[PDB]
């Protein structure tokens, strides 16, 4: 179980091929697997840290995790500025003990690829003639819940207001150390920002950041999300660079018969020019290709099975790790995810609506690494081939959805949604998104207030 610390999800070629190697000769499984935060881990390890420092990698007492960075900005040239703000922001927080662990992101509007909901707290790029100059707070995301107890809830993260460039580093030591301090003693299942804030009152809260950080926050600047799914194929970059995101599936990157993917992306690394970026969608985006070089990219991506077509659905739903190796794990995600897909894309052209997508995650257990608490149709693990069916999430990830049914199997799930696909199909107004039309046809009630409302 080792997982690397990599800020932004930026990673060298040369740093690629000494995973690569490592991953192959010493672990059990052969893999690299790709995960949610942008970062990567190696399953059975039989040294890991000695070839992690002969390459400038690092492995994470300390309560931080992974800070994530958007991955492929329509705006291309702001990318640079946010990494380098992610890389310091990751760098400051390094090794005081935090009541739980504490997870940050930067997210430069209109993606929410990062899934900002889910995180402690998040910094929205604002820019200004193709420059950052500050960033919204957003904080006291997270999604993890125990199963029955209405104590536990996921909850989305509040406006604080904006901060000028200057203040970043100072308000991002206010935020950790006010929850530091301020965190639950008693319980653990309590200590998570998400609980303080419900507990002081958010206002209780941001005041004491301002006081902290020496600052005083100025009214929210305007930000809309259109989505959270990865550009994939071929983007155009700045100058003469272009970005190929390849979709993997579950992140999962071996050599399997006909679709050498590990090898392949060892190939691509020994030619590129420029670096990888792993994305918040277990995808990898080959960055910085020259146009000149895009043939030969794509050529060795297309021999090697990186570059199959799978539908809209398939590219926006996504499982956590779950058995053979999750200790935690109560039902099946990865191994279960891509034929449940096969069965969804059945019903989606059954309705005619294969062109279209719902964005749907399926989690192991209520931990919720799967990110199933902010999917328009999300699957809680409860037991071996069992899950609760939760409903009504929206496109964008701002709403959590309510448990529609509970303690389901497969045959059940697929029933339900063959039905309510039916009815969206035929109801639905124009660009009407299957979680908000659960809502508003009435087939589901709304989750408007988290630590109230979320449970019936
Ligand atoms: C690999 C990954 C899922 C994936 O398929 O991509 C994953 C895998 C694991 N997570 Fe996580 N988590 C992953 C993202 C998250 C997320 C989503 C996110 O951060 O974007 C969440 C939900 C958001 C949240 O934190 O509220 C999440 C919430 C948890 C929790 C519940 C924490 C809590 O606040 O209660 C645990 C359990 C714990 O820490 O006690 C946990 C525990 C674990 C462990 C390490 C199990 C363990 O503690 O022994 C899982 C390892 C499985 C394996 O064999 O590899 N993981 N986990 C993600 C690794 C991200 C990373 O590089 O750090
Ligand atoms: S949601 Fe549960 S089963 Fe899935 S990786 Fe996290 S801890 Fe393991
Ligand atoms: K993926």
């Amino acid at each position: 179980l080792l997982r690397c610390r990599l800020p932004g999800g930026v990673i060298t070629t040369k740093q690629w091929q000494a995973i690569d190697k490592f991953a192959g000769e010493n672990t059990i499984y052969g893999s690299i697997r790709l995960t949610n935060r942008q970062t990567f881990q190696f399953h059975g390890i039989l040294p890991v840290h000695q070839m992690l420092h002969s390459v400038g990698l690092d492995a994470l007492n300390d309560m931080n995790r992974n800070v994530l960075c958007t991955s492929n900005p329509y705006e291309s040239q702001l990318h640079a500025e946010a990494y380098e703000w992610a890389k310091k922001i990751s760098e400051h927080l390094l090794p005081t003990y935090l009541p739980r662990k504490f997870k940050t992101t930067v997210v430069i509007p209109p993606q929410n690829d990062i899934d900002l909901h889910a995180n402690d707290m998040n910094f929205v790029a604002i820019a200004e003639n193709g420059k950052l100059v500050g960033f919204n707070l957003l904080v006291g995301g997270g999604l993890s819940i125990e199963h029955g107890n209405k104590k536990t809830y996921a909850r989305t993260a509040s406006e604080f207001g904006y901060l000028p460039l200057e203040h970043t580093l100072a308000v991002a030591e206010a935020v950790v150390t006010t929850q530091r301090d301020w965190g639950n003693r008693t319980d653990r299942k309590n200590a998570k920002t998400k609980y303080t804030l419900e507990r002081v009152g958010v206002e209780t809260f941001k005041a004491e950041v301002e006081r902290r950080a020496g600052i005083k926050f100025e009214p929210i600047r305007p930000y809309e999300f259109t989505g959270r799914g990865d550009r994939i194929g071929w983007v155009k970059g700045i100058d003469d660079n272009w970005h190929l995101t390849l979709f993997i599936e579950n992140g999962r990157i071996l050599d399997y018969p006909a679709r050498p993917l590990k090898t392949g992306l060892l190939e691509i690394a020994k030619i590129h020019k420029g670096d990888f970026r792993i994305t918040a969608n277990q995808n990898l985006i080959i960055a910085g290709v020259p146009e000149s070089e895009k043939a030969k990219i794509e050529k060795i991506a297309k021999e090697s099975g990186l570059m199959n077509a799978v539908t809209p659905q398939r590219e926006n739903s996504m499982a956590c790790v779950s058995f053979p190796t999750c200790p935690l794990a109560m039902a099946e995600a990865e191994r279960f995810l891509p034929s449940f897909i096969d069965n969804i894309d059945n019903l989606m052209a059954k309705h005619g609506v294969s062109d279209e997508h719902i964005v749907m995650r399926v989690t192991g257990c209520p931990n919720g690494c799967g990110r199933a608490m902010l999917a328009e149709v999300g699957l809680v693990g409860k037991a071996p081939g069992r899950y609760n069916l939760h409903l009504g999430g929206n496109r964008i990830g701002t709403r959590i959805p309510r448990m529609y049914k509970e303690n389901i199997t497969e045959p059940e799930i697929l029933a339900s949604l063959d039905e309510l696909i039916g009815r969206w199909a035929k109801e639905r107004e124009a660009g009407e998104g299957f979680g908000d039309f659960t809502v508003r046809a009435g087939i589901i009630r709304p989750v408007l207030d988290p630590a109230r409302d979320l449970w019936d």
